């Protein structure tokens, strides 16, 4: 079982993600080089849905020159029936890697954080706010994290979604979503790389989980650790108030990423 994209042929090794009317496959070209092909079935896409895919593609295609911490997009084919995107495959997504992992070499954790910062700082320079960041949005390639998608088209699962990394102001927006919203979620991803759990992962009830995320007087456990800088990045990312929340440009000058 194989497929053609802009003439080149690729044989499916296996499937690695899905969601809505799309699939991601690990495939090989004729030289047995490996890629990930995303397949979108356009059969039932509404004009809004369609336009969100076109847009996501335009920007991904564009932003590749601007950072190497953004997934490679080699080619794509778009008809009225389907889309194929030929991308870089990498090794695995960050959500999978975390679950198959007890603890993380702190040097590797700070390396991963730098990459995440860089990729999101890039999409923000072009006016894009992801607003739904999770570990699944990042790919591990040669020891580097790369951002896989921009939040514009609908989300993929590697293989129910998740509510842990969701920022406060998204929930009170019920305007209002800014770049600081991404800092909350990057915050929850680092929190989890540090303290082996997302901030509210214990509290399995869902209504209550959203309650705790907005609740100013619910407070967050910051178990004391050697890296006091790391400690301070987490506290600054996780300010429930966004005007008080650290920015990405600030985060990039924080001692946690800059010192020693
Ligand atoms: C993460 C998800 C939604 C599946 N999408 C992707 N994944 C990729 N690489 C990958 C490899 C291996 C595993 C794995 N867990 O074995 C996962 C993921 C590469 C990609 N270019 C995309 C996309 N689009």
């Amino acid at each position: 079982q194989s497929m053609s994209v802009k003439g080149r042929i690729y044989s499916i090794l296996k499937q690695i993600g899905s969601g809505g009317s799309s699939k991601v496959f690990q495939v090989l070209n004729e030289k047995k080089q490996i890629y990930a092909i995303k397949y979108v079935n356009l059969e039932e896409a509404d004009n809004q849905t369609l336009d969100s895919y076109r847009n996501e593609i335009a920007y991904l295609n564009k932003l590749q020159q601007h950072s190497d911490k953004i997934i490679r997009l080699y080619d794509y084919e778009i008809t009225d029936q389907y889309i194929y995107m030929v991308m870089e495959c990498g090794n695995i997504d960050l959500n999978s890697w975390l679950k198959k992992k007890k603890s993380i070499d702190p040097w590797e954790r700070k390396s991963y954080w730098k990459n995440m910062l860089e990729a999101v700082h890039t999409i923000h320079q072009h006016g894009i706010v992801h607003s739904d960041l999770k570990p699944a949005n990042f790919l591990i390639v040669d020891g580097m994290l790369k951002l896989i998608d921009f939040g514009i088209a609908n989300q993929m699962q590697p293989d129910v979604g998740t509510v842990n990394y969701m920022p406060p102001e998204a929930i009170k927006d019920m305007s209002k979503i800014s770049p600081k919203s991404d800092v909350w979620s990057l915050g929850c991803i680092l929190y989890y790389m540090t303290y082996g759990k997302t901030p509210f992962q214990q509290i399995i009830n869902q209504i209550s989980k959203l309650h705790a995320i907005i609740d100013p007087n619910h407070e967050i456990e910051f178990p004391d650790i050697p890296e006091k800088d790391l400690q301070d990045v987490l506290k600054c990312c996780l300010k429930r108030d966004p005007k008080q929340r650290i920015s990405i440009p600030e985060l990039l000058a924080h001692p946690y990423v800059q010192i020693q």
